[PDB]
């Protein structure tokens, strides 16, 4: 069929560091792809890591292309948007909806901690929602190998976004992946419920911080979230990554297993 491998890109739909991703729409099928286009003038260990994974809860990755100076990733179009753009500021968002991609959000975590990927940069602007608001995990830019031939590796590159990390990023040299990736799940959890971020940065010198480790949940964000998630929630912001709830654990969790949202 003529013409088939020809893509008009029709619209900008993210520009940071790496350079910009594109909406493509095929000239014959009209299929919709996103393009991430990047200037090399790092992103091969993403399109090799982007190879690896095949997930419903992740953003699938078509191939790639490179013209010179610039590496074209060729991805799973999500027409949802940014989960970012679903909560609203100061209130977050209905609790049955926060529940479902949450369970979405696990889903994709279990996945790719069992190929031994971790992402280290879970956040709302990176979680993406589709046609049918399913949620799809993105941008495996910071992503890395934590688990090769069943042994794991401990991490040491401090990365990630300050307001999600984990505290033992901030003081230990060395620490486990999956702790980390749960951590910011919790972050993301709370700001779905509560549409604010409960603090700067998880260090001894942030006051926020403190006044969670104190139980001050009286305060905000933690008295606009219901006391079956915020149980939830006491489980994951646990600052000993070693007492941190596992993932088999939120599974088994109360509020993680409470009905609330009927089907489409
Ligand atoms: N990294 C990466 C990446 C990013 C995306 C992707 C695959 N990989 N697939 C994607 N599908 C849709 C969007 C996206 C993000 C935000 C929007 C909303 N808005 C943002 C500002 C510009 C206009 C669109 C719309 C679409 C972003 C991506």
């Amino acid at each position: 069929v003529p013409f088939v491998e020809d893509w008009d890109l029709v619209q900008t739909l993210g520009e940071g560091a790496y350079g910009e991703v594109q909406l493509a729409v095929n000239r014959v099928t009209e299929e919709a792809v996103a393009v991430k286009i990047v200037d090399m003038k790092n992103i091969k260990k993403e399109i090799c890591i982007n190879k690896m994974l095949n997930h419903e809860n992740v953003v699938k990755f078509y191939g790639h292309r490179r013209e010179g100076n610039i590496q074209y990733l060729f991805l799973e179009y999500c027409s949802g948007g940014e989960l970012f753009d679903r909560i609203e500021p100061d209130i977050g968002m209905p609790e049955p909806d926060a529940q479902r991609f949450f369970h979405q959000l696990m889903a994709g975590v279990v996945y790719l901690h069992g190929i031994g990927i971790t992402h280290r940069d879970i956040k709302p602007e990176n979680l993406l929602l589709d046609e049918r608001d399913n949620l799809k995990i993105s941008d495996f830019g910071l992503a890395t190998v934590f688990r090769y031939n069943n042994r794991e590796r401990l991490l040491n590159k401090m990365c990630g976004t300050l307001p999600y990390v984990a505290p033992e990023l901030l003081k230990r040299r060395e620490f486990h992946a999956e702790p980390v990736d749960v951590w910011s799940c919790g972050i993301v959890l709370t700001a779905m419920l509560a549409g604010e971020l409960p603090w700067d940065q998880p260090s001894d010198s942030c006051q926020e911080y403190s006044d969670w480790k104190e139980k001050k949940t009286y305060l905000n964000p933690w008295k606009k979230i219901d006391s079956a998630p915020l149980a939830l929630l006491h489980k994951i912001l646990v600052e000993n990554p070693s007492a941190r709830i596992t993932i088999p654990d939120i599974k088994k969790d109360r509020w993680y297993n409470k009905p609330l949202k009927k089907g489409a």
